[PDB]
């Protein structure tokens, strides 16, 4: 059938098609993995990312329909809202289960959408509708059981994730001259990493360059990155590995590293909901690396990048404070030692980037960990979050939760409350 564009896409490659949000398209076919599709508009024919469009006969065409988003992710999306800001979401775990998340007087209210035996949808038993768009349209005029009216659909601000810049199989080599190299990133903090502009592809990029005094390591890094495909792990955009200097390209992350971001942010804007949103994106990324059996070895807030709308990406650019005991004693690294490091990262988030083990000499850390000493619950930290850190910090690696269990815990943690209320109580008690 017919499709509608949900996001703007600017033609870059020769086989690509420029599209505007709201525009109709006919879909001719798909690329090797279904992530790109060949579409036809009134302006032409060409390749577009599949997730930038949706059938005209689908719920995703509505600005208020955010699809599979969690209770907590909905609270984040509405944190920038006003009274009447709202969205409709589906449960990822239990398909077909929908809810309304509505902002009123700085709080988010969640309502289950009920289905009758004849298939009619309702929030209030007296007001049943044949379709979801009719239910939404009704509660957009009268509250009729909701705290207030549904007036402002929450914006879908971040563009969907696209792995690379091409629909074609293993086309990663790009043209060096198409990038205008600017200054070194973060005032030389990351080494041979530069800010660049990729005009052809309409991107601001971060470019890692190879200079004399290891080619084999730089090539292995590009090769590893080709297989890392998750919305919260840095996505490789392309390489220049034919002639020197060798390039590795990713999209530039506006707000730099997470550690400095936590330390320098506006704490009124970056509240408990925003902090939980960032921790959950990191846990999703680590669940993905766990499935791939990939050992990160360097998980810390300093190794995470912050983009627009608090989009967090795990990357890999004193470290004793993040290191598991078996790794310190026997140089044994595993997914379970990444779990330990995640617990410390959670403590960095819970404190707005404080340095771990305050007042403790680095030479005494292992000895203290052995006697079952652990960092104290940060001030304002909800007990359930501190229990998770304590689970990550189990002496024995096999006693530690897996990243799939950590992610599941976050998504079922404040299922009948708000982390903002939990933090409020801990700051009071
Ligand atoms: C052999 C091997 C590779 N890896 C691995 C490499 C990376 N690469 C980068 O993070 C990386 C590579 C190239 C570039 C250009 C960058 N970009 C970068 N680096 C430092 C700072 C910034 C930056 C700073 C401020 C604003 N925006 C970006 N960007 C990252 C990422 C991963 C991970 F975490 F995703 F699993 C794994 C591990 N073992
Ligand atoms: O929101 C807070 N914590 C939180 C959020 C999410 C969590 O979950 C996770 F999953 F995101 Cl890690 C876990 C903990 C928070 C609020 N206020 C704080 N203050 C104390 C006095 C005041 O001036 C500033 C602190 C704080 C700063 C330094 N230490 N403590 C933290």
């Amino acid at each position: 059938n017919l499709f509608v564009a949900l996001y703007d896409f600017v033609a870059s490659g020769d086989n690509t098609l420029s599209i505007t949000k709201g525009e109709k398209l006919r879909v001719l076919g798909y690329n090797h993995n279904g992530e790109w599709c060949e579409a036809q508009t009134k302006n032409g024919q060409g390749w577009v990312p599949s997730n930038y469009i949706t059938p005209v006969n689908s719920l995703e065409k509505h600005s208020w329909y955010h699809g599979p988003v969690s209770r907590n992710a909905a609270e984040y999306l509405l944190s920038s809202g006003i009274n009447g800001s709202f969205l409709v979401r589906e449960s990822e775990s239990s398909p077909g289960q929908r809810s309304i998340s509505l902002r009123y007087e700085g709080r988010v209210y969640h309502y289950r959408i009920n289905t009758a035996s004849d298939g009619k949808l309702y929030v209030s038993s007296e007001s049943r509708f044949n379709t979801l768009a009719e239910l939404v349209h009704h509660h957009s005029t009268v509250a009729d059981g909701l705290i207030t009216t549904l007036h402002y659909p929450a914006p879908k601000r971040n563009k969907p994730t696209v792995y690379g810049v091409s629909p074609n199989y293993d086309k990663w080599e790009m043209e060096r001259t198409d990038i205008t190299m600017k200054h070194k990133l973060g005032g030389g903090q990351y080494g041979e990493v530069y800010e660049g502009v990729w005009k052809k592809y309409s991107l601001t990029v971060a470019v890692k360059t190879l200079k004399e005094d290891e080619v084999e390591e730089f090539l292995k890094e590009a090769a590893v990155m080709k297989e890392i495909k998750h919305p919260n792990l840095v996505q490789l955009l392309g390489v220049c590995t034919r002639e020197p200097p060798f390039y590795i390209i990713i999209e530039f992350m506006t707000y730099g590293n997470l550690l400095d971001y936590l330390r320098e942010c506006n704490r009124q804007e970056v509240n408990a909901v925003v902090l939980l949103y960032m921790a959950t994106q990191i846990s999703s990324a680590m669940e993905y690396l766990e499935k791939k059996n990939f050992i990160h070895r360097n998980l810390a807030a300093r190794n995470c990048l912050v983009g627009e709308n608090h989009l967090v990406k795990v990357a890999d650019f004193f470290p004793i404070k993040w290191t598991a005991p078996e790794s310190l004693a026997y140089n044994k690294f595993s997914i379970k030692s990444d779990v330990w490091a995640f617990g410390v990262l959670l403590w960095e988030i819970a404190t707005y980037g404080m340095s771990p083990y305050p007042g403790i000499d680095l030479s005494q850390v292992y000895e203290l960990l052995e006697k079952d000493y652990r960092m104290e619950r940060p001030e304002g930290c909800p007990e359930k979050v501190y229990e998770l850190m304590r689970a990550c910090w189990q002496w024995n690696p096999s006693d530690r939760p897996s990243f799939a269990e950590i992610h599941q815990a976050f998504e079922t943690m404040f299922q009948e409350s708000s982390i903002s209320d939990e933090v409020e109580k801990e700051l009071g008690k």
